[PDB]
């Protein structure tokens, strides 16, 4: 419709439909009838297709670096899409999250402010192993940014040095 | 974009009405009602959205089936829009709707070509629940029809499906 939101709503329709009501206790109709909208579901993201048809600034120079590190990086709207994660060098430069290629690009692939954003630990975005290793950094103009991080103790830290950042600077 | 709208109005009937009063975790419990709070929530997106010669019902030309229906498109209601009374004339292969049968002019209308047409009993919590059908576009639009008996619905569809196929 207007995309990124509505991704991200489908997203979690999907969690929803097909994890979250997996083993519950559901009447015959409504097993019918989640097994329908998981189908229709999955043919729906061939809609979104035809659309895939702040300065730069070098890693090495950013100021005040207050965290960086190697982590896997996705957005929750690509996700809904099946996109793979991509390794990131991401960098909190004062109150600016940067990711880039590797730690000595030039360039940034993107980056974002963290006012108002919210971040939390969420183990439910991958299936595999290394599903301690996530969190997700929510925008206001809902956008999401889902990590996966080197081991559950360096996901901790993140999350608890962005909450540090996103609420003890009011 | 109806197409989207087609789905969500799929699962927003899923997630608040087939699955109530079902037998649901704590977490299925609030992760329901949490996302039901979440399709409410998108409709206001496409607010922005809403910010063939005219003829008239009596002029028309070679009218196979006619009559009152009430309409509503699939992906209208989703974002709440209701059924609204219709007088409906099947001109040849399009498909003309009025606001009544003495109109000067057609509120909208659509040639059937390559449309498909189904009874669906699942679109009314109603005693009116056995008398819908629906016509579907090929870009995927979808056009949800009330009758006045479920033997005029099933009328409709006979006639439709007639047309839609043995024509060729």
């Amino acid at each position: 419709g207007s995309p990124e939101e509505i991704r991200n709503l489908l997203a979690d329709v999907e969690t929803f439909v097909a994890d979250t009501l997996k083993g519950e206790n559901l009447s015959k109709k409504a097993k019918e009838k989640r097994e329908s909208l998981i189908k229709k579901i999955k043919d729906v993201k061939s809609v979104y297709l035809q659309e895939f048809q702040f300065p730069p600034i070098a890693a090495q120079d950013l100021p005040f670096v207050i965290k960086a590190g190697y982590l896997e990086k996705r957005r929750k709207d690509h996700s809904f899409l099946g996109f793979e994660w991509q390794k990131r060098w991401c960098a909190l430069s004062k109150t600016v999250f940067y990711y880039y290629g590797s730690d000595k690009d030039k360039q940034q692939k993107g980056e974002f402010a963290i006012d108002g954003y919210d971040v939390r630990m969420n183990n439910t975005l991958r299936k595999d192993g290394k599903k301690d290793c996530c969190f997700e950094i929510c925008a206001p103009d809902k956008r999401i940014y889902q990590f996966t991080a080197a081991s559950p103790k360096d996901a901790e830290e993140w999350v608890q040095q962005l909450k540090f950042i996103l609420q003890d600077l009011g």
